[PDB]
């Protein structure tokens, strides 16, 4: 696959009105790990896609990109 | 204190699929799939990825829904 982007954080995150600084705080990480996840380098674990969601109030299927 | 995280079993049944068919289109291990089928390993995103793309169903139906 020559497939690059695997998560829409970034949108949902922009949708919900939320930084990655509170992101980062709420789930107790690392700036560069939740920036990475943003810029789509690194991908979170489907258990960390979980905590996202909850944090976001949002399902953690919007937090991947559709392939329908 | 949530144990099941993923769909895998019930979208390969819907699909009319078994877990050696993922095991040779993906070229796993089959205790690997056995555990994304019982949700006591999870697959990573990249590999949800390639299981919706082998059974050509939204990567999103693969795991469960949250609302």
């Amino acid at each position: 696959t020559e497939r690059k982007i695997f998560n829409r954080l970034k949108s949902v995150l922009a949708e919900k009105g939320k930084t990655n600084l509170w992101l980062t705080e709420t789930l107790d990480k690392n700036k560069t790990t939740v920036s990475k996840w943003c810029t789509n380098d690194v991908q979170p674990s489907l258990e960390t896609l979980f905590d996202i969601a909850e944090a976001l109030n949002v399902d953690v299927r919007e937090l991947i990109v559709s392939t329908k």
